[PDB]
RNA sequence: UAGCUAGUAGGUGGGGUAACGGCUCACCUAGGCGACGAUCCCUAGCUGGUCUGAGAGGAUGACCAGCCACACUGGAACUGA
RNA sequence: GCUUGAGUCUCGUAGAGGGGGGUAGAAUUCCAGGUGUAGCGGUGAAAUGCGUAGAGAUCUGGAGGAAUACCGGUGGCGAAGGCGGCCCCCUGGACGAAGACUGACGCUCAGGUGCGAAAGCGUGGGGAGCAAACAGGAUUAGAUACCCUGGUAGUCCACGCCGUAAACGAUGUCGACUUGGAGGUUGUGCCCUUGAGGCGUGGCUUCCGGAGCUAACGCGUUAAGUCGACCGCCUGGGGAGUACGGCCGCAAGGUUAAAACUCAAAUGAAUUGACGGGGGCCCGCACAAGCGGUGGAGCAUGUGGUUUAAUUCGAUGCAACGCG
RNA sequence: CGCUUACCACUUUGUGAUUCAUGACUGGGGUGAAGUCGUAACAAGGUAACCGUAGGGGAACCUGCGGUUGGAUCACCUCCU
RNA sequence: AGGACCGAACCGACUAAUGUCGAAAAAUUAGCGGAUGACUUGUGGCUGGGGGUGAAAGGCCAAUCAAACCGGGAGAUAGCU
RNA sequence: GCUCGCCGGAAGACCAAGGGUUCCUGUCCAACGUUAAUCGGGGCAGGGUGAGUCGACCCCUAAGGCGAGGCCGAAAGGCGUAGUCGAUGGGAAACAGGUUAAUAUUCCUGUACUUGGUGUUACUGCGAAGGGGGGACGGAGAAGGCUAUGUUGGCCGGGCGACGGUUGUCCCGGUUUAAGCGUGUAGGCUGGUUUUCCAGGCAAAUCCGGAAAAUCAAGGCUGAGGCGUGAUGACGAGGCACUACGGUGCUGAAGCAACAAAUGCCCUGCUUCCAGGAAAAGCCUCUAAGCAUCAGGUAACAUCAAAUCGUACCCCAAACCGACACAGGUGGUCAGGUAGAGAAUACCAAGGCGCUUGAGAGAACUCGGGUGAAGGAACUAGGCAAAAUGGUGCCGUAACUUCGGGAGAAGGCACGCUGAUAUGUAGGUGAGGUCCCUCGCGGAUGGAGCUGAAAUCAGUCGAAGAUACCAGCUGGCUGCAACUGUUUAUUAAAAACACAGCACUGUGCAAACACGAAAGUGGACGUAUACGGUGUGACGCCUGCCCGGUGCCGGAAGGUUAAU
RNA sequence: AAUUCCUUGUCGGGUAAGUUCCGACCUGCACGAAUGGCGUAAUGAUGGCCAGGCUGUCUCCACCCGAGACUCAGUGAAAUUGAACUCGCUGUGAAGAUGCAGUGUACCCGCGGCAAGACGGAAAGACCCCGUGAACCUUUACUAUAGCUUGACACUGAACA
RNA sequence: CUUUAAUGUUUGAUGUUCUAACGUUGACCCGUAAUCCGGGUUGCGGACAGUGUCUGGUGGGUAGUUUGACUGGGGCGGUC
RNA sequence: CGCGGGGUGGAGCAGCCUGGUAGCUCGUCGGGCUCAUAACCCGAAGGUCGUCGGUUCAAAUCCGGCCCCCGCAACCA
RNA sequence: AGGAGGUAAAAAUGUUCA
RNA sequence: GCCCGGAUAGCUCAGUCGGUAGAGCAGGGGAUUGAAAAUCCCCGUGUCCUUGGUUCGAUUCCGAGUCCGGGCACCA
C-alpha cells in the first residue's frame, strides 16, 4: 500500500506512508516481551563506538523463533503483527499442542494459514525443514551456517536466497549480495520469501523522522576543523584529500575482507 | 467570446407620460435570454440607389432624395403645439 | 393499419474477438558436478573481448524471463489499433435455417464520451535474450556511422497517464441499382451417398478485366460506375501545422489555430532520352592465356615549366605531346 | 427665497482586464550571381526511403522500437525417374 | 493529521537604548523567534585530558580550553627585562 | 489606629530540594543593616519540632555501580556470571473540627481503616529460589456524565441611613459539612457455563494455553458523582458578657433550590494513526522435592503490636545557588469576582506589601516618557529608533504555483446604549403532574422555573462606539539557502551546520568499523529492502571531455628484492 | 555574478540627479555541471533596491511630567600619584615645554559646568621585527612508531600423487 | 656453447585426504533455579586459522624536531 | 653504489635471443590514380646505427671498458 | 517440372548564364 | 618612472654564422573563359622608431631619447 501524502504542511509533501491493513491493531502478546534497553552506542567503557545513534524511540523486544525446532507438529498463524526492531512482519503461530510462538512472516502469507517445521512439511510458504531435502532452486530465507545456530541470513523484509547447487554435503546459495557461500547440507531453511518487501518504497520525509527511528545527524566530514577529521580544516570548501574515514583508512575502494578463516566457504565472490 | 441579467422576467397596488409599459418605487413569485449564437470585442450611419456583372451575386452608400443621430466635451431642465 | 427498413425469440456453426488463472515443449543465458585440452569467439580482413585460475566443446541437473517451430494459407476474427502452443471459467460480435412477433423503434451526426500500434512517462516488481545512451577495437581524409565484442533504460506483468503513426485498400458512413470469369473461406437446400460428388441459394475475401468514369495511372458488384442522405475538411508554395491565448497533460508536448513577409512557382500522372556500385542477352587484345616492349640507363624528337632583348602562333581528356 | 434630502456629470483613491505604439536585447524565419565543412535525399544514392517517438552528435544526419510502400532485383551453381 | 498558523506559560536570544569602578564578572526596559515537537524540564547515572562530547564554532568539559584543574619533576630554561 | 498607593496565574497560601534554629518570647544597641533605631534574619538567656495511617527507612526493580568463583592484563587493575545495591518508578491503611507565643492529616474531641504475632471455635489438605494471571503503561483528538468553584433567588439576621431620594424590583453579611460504610448508577470491558482429552508451559500441575461436544442466554468485572449515613453533632453571622483593654468564657437562627462550569475526576477509558509505546515485587491461583492423629490454610471472635529517623522556619527568596540584606536563576500543587477567546490584560477579593537613606530646589546636561505648528527620510552607512497599522462578523482578494497555498493578500461595510420583534427569541438545562414496567439512582409524555447568543428595525448622545490595557505595517524587484530546526554560553544566529532525498564504496556474521595492551563489548539480541564510511543536500530538467599524475581494484610472466 | 583587476565597462528602465538596484550585451583578470550546474511555489528575527502609509529621524528644535544632576543632614568609597609655590606666547631642546631663555600677563581661595592639554588613567602593544622562544595545524620536510600487510622459524602432524 | 628428452638425485613449493594439535561468539548434559566460565559427549572446519620472535613494504593515524644569515624595518630578488 | 634495461633518418619505432637486409609509417619533391581535385598505392633523399678498442670471411646485433638517460634497494666523513 | 544452402571491398567533389 | 615585447611597403605581419631585405591582400596588367569565378605570373610595393660604435659590411651584438602592453608596487 504505497499511499501517497498530500502536501497540507512543508516537509510533509515527500511522506510516502506504507500501511497494512492486515496488521493487529491490537497490542502485542505480553508472554513473548521482553524489555529491549537502548545504548546510544556506548560499549562497556561507555565510549562512543559507533556514530550516529542515539534518542529514538522506546520499543520492546519481542522474542522470534528463528530455531523452528518444534519438530513435526502442524501450528497455525494466528495473527499477523508490526515488529519495530525488525524490517520485517511477525507472525503469531499456535501450535497443536497449545503454544504460541513469534515466526517471520514469509510473503504468501495469511491469518489462518497452517505450516509446520520439520523433515516431513511440503514445499509451501512458511515451513521449515533441513536443506537437504528440498529441491535444489527452491527459494528460501532465515537460514544459517551451524546445524542449530538458529538462523542467519536473508531476516530483513523481501529477502530470499536461492539454493543453486548441491555438491556433496554442502549446499550452494546465491545470496542477497551476489554472493555464492557453501553452507553444511543440514542446516534448517524456511521456505519462501519474507513479506513485507515495500520497506523499500518508503520515504521518512522528515528530518526528525529519521530521529525517532534512532538515527542522530551524521556531520559531515569536510565541515570540521583538522583536529576532527582528517578531511577537515579548509579556508572556504576545499578538499585536496583522498576520501577517508575518521580515522584515516582510505574509503571508497579499499576492500578489508579479512577473516581467511572463511575463504573456503566463498565460491564466487560479490560482483 | 460560453454562459449572461438582479428593477433584471412577470404579477399586484400607487404614481408618472400627450399615450401603453419597470417608465418608476414597495411587496410577492424565481424566473427571463441562449448553439436556427445570448453577452463580449472590433468595425460601421441605414436605404432608395451607384458601379460592375449575361444572370445570380460581389463591392459600395460621394453628388440628388427619405430617415436616424450630433452640433467644444458631458450632465440636467425650462420656454413652447 | 400494413410491409419489402430495422429490432427481438427458438436450434446450431466457424473463428489468433476480449479478460482472468494454471500448464507444457524447444531454445538462449547463468550456476554446480564429472569428462577433457589449447585454443574459443568474430569478420571483407583484423582486433577488442574470453582462456592453462583451466574456457569453448560434451553429459547430467537446476534456475528463471521472454517468445510460441511445423500447422500457417493474398487463411480467420475484430470497428480500428490489433489478435495466434494447450486447457478451464467469464463474456462480446457476426452468420445460416424453417417460421413467428413488434410495426419505421431508421440513418447520419458539430459539441460530448470511450477505445486507441509503437515510442515515451509516473508508482511498483521482474529482468533471459535483444538492445537507445555509453565503453572498446576497427574503418577512415574525419566516424561522436554503417562492421564487431560488451552494455543502463527499455522491450514483459499489475494500476494510472500519454492520445500520437505512410493509424494507408493514402479511398468517411448507410442504402439501391449496374455484363462475367478464375480461386480461397463458412453455413445450407435437393438429387442416386449410386465413388475423390452434381445443380441452386446467402455472408466474407483474392486476382483479372467489360460498361462507364478518370488528367493518367488504374478502380471496376468490397468501385474512383450511376444516385440519394448527413458529417469532417480543402481554396498556390514556403512561412507553418509555426506564434499568442485557451483547453488537456506530472513531464515530454498534444489539440484548436494566424499574421507580416517572400516567391510565381510548388504539385501529380505519364512519355522520349540519359544515368544507376539495377537486372537479362550479345560483342571487342576488354579481361582471361601468352610474347615483346614502356616506366629504370644514355640518346634522338616534341610538350609543359623556367628563362630570354625573341626564345613566333596553334593544338594541350580518350580525340595534345616524331602534331601542324 | 434661504436651508435641506434623493437624483447626478467633471474628478480623486485602490485593485483587475484588454489593447496600441515604444523598448536595450534576443530566438527562429524569409531573402541574397559565383565563401566554409561534409555529402543526407534522388538509381538498390553505395547502411533502402519515409512517417511516428526517445536519446545522441560541429552540420546534414545516426541508433533503437513499431508501421507503410511513396523500395530495386530475382539470374546463376551443388541434389531427384 | 500536521517538525501546520496566531499567540501566554516555558525555552531561546535578532534590534536599539541603558549599564560599563553596573543592580548584575552578559543583566534591565521596550519590541522580537519557537511555542504538539529534531519540544522543554526535574531527579539519578555514564563518557575525561592528546582524552571525552560536539546538528561541527577548533565551540564545551565547574566564570579557566588550538589541549582543563591540583600536586610533583622544579629553584625547568631565559644569549631577554 | 485612620485615610492612601502597589501585586493579585503574584510581590498570595503550601511541599521537594537546599540551608541549618534564621521560627517564638524577654531583653540589650558597641559591632552587623550602606542613615537614625527602644527595630530586625544582630548579641545574650529561655522556649519550641509529639505520627500504626505524611515522607524516608522498609519489600521490589530501571539507567547504572560493585561483584564469590571466572576470564584477561608487567603490578595496580579491567570486564563480568550467580548474586547484591540503586528511585525520579511499583507496593497496606485517616478525615473534619478545636487548641499554641511558636507544632499538628502528629496532641485533644468525634467518627473509621490497614497489615502481622498469639490464642479460641468450626471446617478444610497445605506446601517453593518453579509455572501462569495480574501489576503493566504510547501520541493525538472529540464527546458525554459530574465535581471543585461561582452567580442568582428563597430563607435568617442587622440597617432604613451625617447633601437631594431609599419599607422597597432596596442595602450588607451568612447560607459550611470530610474519610469510612451501604446501594452499584451514567458509561466502559468481556459472551458466560458444564464435560472429555492433549507431542505445550527446563519436572509436575485441577492454574494458564489448545482441540471438539453440550446448555442458556446473559452472567461477571470496573466505576467518578449522587442519594442515605457520618451529623436531633461540629462549625456558624450576630449577641450575651469580663478586659492585663492583646483576647477569654457562654450561647448561637438560616444552613435549601436553580443555573453556569473546568486544564480536576470517570480516563490505568473510547476512536484513530503510527515512530509501536519499563521491569520486578505486593496480590490471586496450581503444584514439585515433601509433610498428613500433624504442620499450615479459609472464616468469625478476643487481645497485643505497628518499631527508628525527619517533623520547628524559609522554599520564585535579606535564610537556596550568585563574595553582599544583589533589579539574575530555582522543579511541583491550589489559583476566586467583572469584562475578555484566554492562565493575555485592566481593576479588585482572600492574603501580603510601600521594595531600609530622607527633606528641600525645580539650572545646564543625562536617563525614562507625553505633545507639537509647515514639510514628511531632505537625516543617515541604512527609515536605527520612535510613529503608525492592530479585534470580531460579512463582502471581496493578483502574478505565480508543487494546485496545499500565495492569503488575514490588498482593500472596504457594520460595531456603543435603550426599546421593540419577544412584560429576554433560537437554543441549553429542567421540577411537579400522568402512564407503564423485567420496580430502580428507570424510561416516555410533560412543561413551571432558571440561564441566555446573535440578527433586524426604530430612537438617541458624543469629535471618536475594536473608544482603556491588549492588539499585524502593507505591497513590488531580486541574491542566497528548500522548509521546522542547530550553532560561536559571554562582540558573529548567517548564505554556515543539519536535513529527508540521490550516488559511489566497504561488509556474508567470529561482518565491516570503533573502545580496549587483552578479555570483552558497542555494531545488534540487527544480519544486504541491513549496517559503516564519504560526498552532495527538497523538488524539476540534467550531470559533458580526460586514466598522464595520485589513490584504489585486478593480472602478474620478467628485473630488482629483507630475514633465512 | 557572494565570482569582472581594468571600471563608477556599455545600453535600456527607475531619479531632477543613481559607484548601489533591476533587465540585457559577452571583453568569463580568474563561472561551470554531486568540492554539482541552471530554474523553483512556500518559508526567512537573512543581503541589496523601490513605493505607499506614517511620524521630531531631519529642516530647527520648543515645552512639559517624573528619576538623578544642585542645596541641607547621616553614612561614606574608587581608579591614580616622584616632589610642587601647577600661566600664555616665540624660540631652544632625546627634535610637540606648566618647570629652560626672552617676553607679555596674572590680587588669595571655592562652587557649578564643558573636555584642548597634562604625548591624561586602565592593559610590561595583540601591529612590525628580534629570540638559533613556545604552542598547536599541514604535507610527496627528516627520523621514528600504532595499525594493516609479506616471508622464514616455533605452536605444527600423517599420508600417497 | 644454444637448444632439449627420459631417468636418478637435491630442494622450493602445490593438489588431495585423514584425525589426534588447535579453533569452535554450533547442539546436548552436568557443576546449577545462572545467555559468563570450566569439563565431558558430538558435529563442522583443520595443520590452515590465530599468536610469539626475526624481517620487507605502506604508514601525518600518533610523537619528537628543523625549516640560515646579511638586509638603509621585514618578505621577495641578490649575496655568502 | 652495483645487479637490470634502453640510445637508430628531422621526430617517433621494428629488426637484439639466430650475426650477412639499414628498414615500416607522419611530415616534404615527384610518378602515377581519375576527364580533373582529393584519396589510397609506390620509388627514391636523409641516420659517424652514442664514442673508442676489438674477436670473425663479414657487425646495430654477440663481445670489453667507459660518457649520457630512468626504476629500484641502497649511502653514518 | 516443384523448392531450399552459397553469391563482390573503396568511388566524397564539379562555381553563374545560355 | 622601473623590470620586460615590438615599430618593416597602402594595411596586417615574417627574419639569431653579422651578408645590401620577403608574405598575403589592397591597385594595375597578363595568361584565363563566350562573358565571369577560381588560380598563377609580373610590378610599384623600403632611413628596418630615432640616434651611436667596431667592422669588408649593421635589422641583427650591445648603449641611450620616443611610442605601445603585461607585471615587481608586499603587511602595518
Ligand atoms: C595596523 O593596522 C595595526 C593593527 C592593529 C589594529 C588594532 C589594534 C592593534 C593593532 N594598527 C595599530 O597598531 C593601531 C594604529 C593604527 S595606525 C595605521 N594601534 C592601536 O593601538
Amino acid at each position: 500500500a504505497v499511499v501517497k501524502c498530500k502536501p497540507t504542511s512543508p516537509g510533509r509533501r515527500h511522506v510516502v506512508k506504507v500501511v497494512n491493513p492486515e496488521l493487529h491493531k491490537g497490542k502485542p502478546f505480553a508472554p513473548l516481551l521482553e524489555k529491549n534497553s537502548k545504548s546510544g552506542g556506548r560499549n562497556n567503557n561507555g565510549r562512543i563506538t559507533t556514530r550516529h545513534i542515539g534518542g529514538g524511540h522506546k520499543q520492546a523486544y519481542r522474542i522470534v523463533d528463528f530455531k523452528r525446532n518444534k519438530d513435526g507438529i502442524p501450528a497455525v498463524v494466528e495473527r499477523l503483527e508490526y515488529d519495530p526492531n525488525r524490517s520485517a512482519n511477525i507472525a503469531l503461530v499456535l501450535y497443536k499442542d497449545g503454544e504460541r510462538r513469534y515466526i517471520l512472516a514469509p510473503k504468501g502469507l495469511k491469518a489462518g494459514d497452517q505450516i509446520q517445521s520439520g523433515v516431513d512439511a511440503a514445499i509451501k510458504p512458511g515451513n521449515t525443514l533441513p536443506m537437504r531435502n528440498i529441491p535444489v532452486g527452491s527459494t528460501v530465507h532465515n537460514v544459517e551456517m551451524k546445524p542449530g545456530k538458529g538462523g542467519q541470513l536473508a531476516r530483513s523484509a523481501g529477502t530470499y536466497v536461492q539454493i543453486v547447487a548441491r555438491d556433496g554435503a554442502y549446499v550452494t546459495l546465491r545470496l542477497r549480495s551476489g554472493e555464492m557461500r557453501k553452507v553444511e547440507a543440514d542446516c534448517r531453511a524456511t521456505l519462501g520469501e519474507v513479506g513485507n518487501a515495500e520497506h523499500m518504497l518508503r520515504v521518512l520525509g522528515k528530518a526528525g523522522a529519521a530521529r525517532w527511528r534512532g538515527v542522530r545527524p551524521t556531520v559531515r566530514g569536510t565541515a570540521m576543523n583538522p583536529v576532527d577529521h582528517p578531511h577537515g580544516g579548509g579556508e572556504g570548501r576545499n578538499f585536496g584529500k583522498h576520501p577517508v574515514t575518521p580515522w584515516g583508512v582510505q574509503t571508497k575502494g579499499k576492500k578489508t575482507r579479512s577473516n581467511k578463516r572463511t575463504d573456503k566457504f566463498i565460491v564466487r565472490r560479490r560482483s
